[PDB]
């Protein structure tokens, strides 16, 4: 059938000119709002607004529960780290589309293979076993392994719902009534200012909810923080989904990130859970946030575990309050007097009071390092006194028990002296994804260890 679809995940209806779709029905897509990211759908039930990637064509791969498109190595391990025996997915390079691979769980590791396409378009992963279609290719393997360790059995879940942008499907419907806002406790106990958890009634929907109190934060630098969030879309940086700027107290709500911030997750997990590749995880995600704001010129000088908010599946969002815009390789100069968090401040900032993307690059290497040790405190016992003469002669924190080489190595290329000479957060996410290629992160931890 010319344009049938069907839904990858449930929908509900809530802003009128949605409508309520059930994951595996069909429907007919009428057309796409003003930047795609919404559809006007009809199905058995009615016609309504419903967000564009919650269905796919019936006519794709994305149909099939183990195909998860663009996911990297590293996210496939994680993904299989909730498995058993023979739970797998087939997955496609992001930098170079049409290649895929199949990941499969077996015995608590993870295999992972390349998917051969022969001259006349037939896939294989044994030469002696080749398809026409990718579907044939996992039904085959599916009872016999014939090359691989084990059987397909068990598609990884596609747990996380899509981010959506908002929550309307029109042309900015930022503002928002206050009345449709139940207010809660404050969040953080204070660190972040006036943020309450609360409920957003026109969908039962938990937010959190910034308050413009009198004598807090200033007006214009509120409204400022209002305005940078309505431009912000990226998965893993907190999602603005309203605004109450008609009269005071006003409001910034966004999405609410039910287990709270970076470090005191690490600090209380179950390490077990949380293991090596899911740290990987997390790290992976912050670089991504922050390679977004490096490609549209914002710099964040707050980055820190305690800045980094986490969601279910270790989904791990950045905090995106206080951001600057800069054009991405000017300096932004703080006024003398600034007080900074000296452990994860630069020495160009420390000194001249100079910021810019390669200051984030600095604080990020202090984050990776708060990740790899599960919340230590940076620099134990060193006082903050002495802290800039040491980075001056080059001193840098040690490696964390078990922290693999190549991590650490990518902590150093953070911690360069000159600006100029670190990464950026476009090769650092890339490391990241390409850091693991013949072995495993747990297998590189085991060999810290065991030494
Ligand atoms: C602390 N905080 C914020 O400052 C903002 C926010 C806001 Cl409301 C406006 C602008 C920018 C941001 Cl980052 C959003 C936000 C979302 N979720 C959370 N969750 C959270 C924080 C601390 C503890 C707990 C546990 O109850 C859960 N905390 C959040
Ligand atoms: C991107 C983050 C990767 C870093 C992972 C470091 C994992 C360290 C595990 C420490 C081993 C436990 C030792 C005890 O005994």
């Amino acid at each position: 059938d010319p344009n049938l679809f069907v839904a990858l995940y449930d929908f509900v209806a809530s802003g009128d000119n949605t409508l309520s779709i059930t994951k595996g029905e069909k429907l007919r897509v009428l057309g796409y709002n003003h930047n795609g990211e919404w559809c006007e759908a009809q199905t058995k039930n009615g016609q309504g607004w419903v967000p564009s990637n919650y269905i796919t064509p019936v006519n794709s791969l994305e149909k099939h529960s183990w195909y998860h498109g663009p996911v990297s190595r590293n996210a496939a391990e994680y993904l299989l780290s909730s498995g058993i025996n023979g739970s797998f997915l087939v997955r496609e390079s992001e930098s170079s589309p049409g290649q895929r691979s199949i990941s499969l769980r077996y015995e608590g590791r993870v295999y992972h293979y390349r998917i051969n396409t022969a001259s006349d378009g037939k896939l294989y992963v044994s030469s002696e076993s080749r398809f026409n279609t990718l579907a044939e290719l996992v039904h085959h393997h599916s009872t016999v392994a014939d090359g691989l360790i084990t059987t397909l059995h068990y598609p990884a879940p596609k747990r996380n719902k899509p981010t959506v942008y908002g929550v309307s499907p029109n042309y900015d419907k930022w503002e928002m009534e206050r009345t449709d806002i139940t207010m809660k406790h404050k969040l953080g106990g204070g660190q972040y200012g006036e943020v309450y958890e609360g409920v957003w009634k026109k969908y039962s929907l938990t937010v959190a909810v910034k308050t413009l109190k009198e004598d807090t934060m200033e007006v214009e630098e509120f409204l400022k923080e209002a305005a940078v969030m309505k431009e912000i879309k990226h998965p893993n940086l907190v999602q603005l989904l309203g605004v109450c700027t008609r009269e005071p107290p006003f409001y910034i709500i966004t999405e609410f990130m039910t287990y709270g911030n970076l470090l005191d997750y690490l600090r209380e997990c179950n390490r077990q859970e949380v293991n090596a590749v899911v740290l990987l995880y997390m790290a992976t995600q912050i670089s991504s946030a922050m390679e977004y704001l490096e490609k549209k010129n914002f710099i964040h000088r707050n980055l820190a575990a305690r800045n980094c908010l986490v969601g279910e599946n270790h989904l791990v969002k950045v905090a995106d309050f206080g951001l600057s815009r800069l054009m991405t390789g000017d300096t932004y100069t703080a006024h003398a007097g600034a007080k900074f968090p000296i452990k994860w401040t630069a020495p160009e900032s420390l000194a001249y009071n100079k910021f810019s993307i390669k200051s984030d690059v600095w604080a990020f290497g202090v984050l990776l390092w708060e990740i790899a040790t599960y919340g230590m405190s940076p620099y134990p016992g060193i006082d903050l006194s002495q802290v800039y003469e040491l980075l001056e002669k080059d001193y840098r924190m040690e490696r964390p028990e078990g922290c693999p080489e190549k991590v650490y190595e990518l902590m150093r290329a953070c911690w360069q002296w000159n600006p100029s000479d670190r990464p950026s957060f476009a090769e650092i996410h890339q490391a990241f994804e390409t850091m693991f290629q013949e072995s495993s992160i747990s297998d590189e931890v085991e060999k810290e260890l065991g030494k």
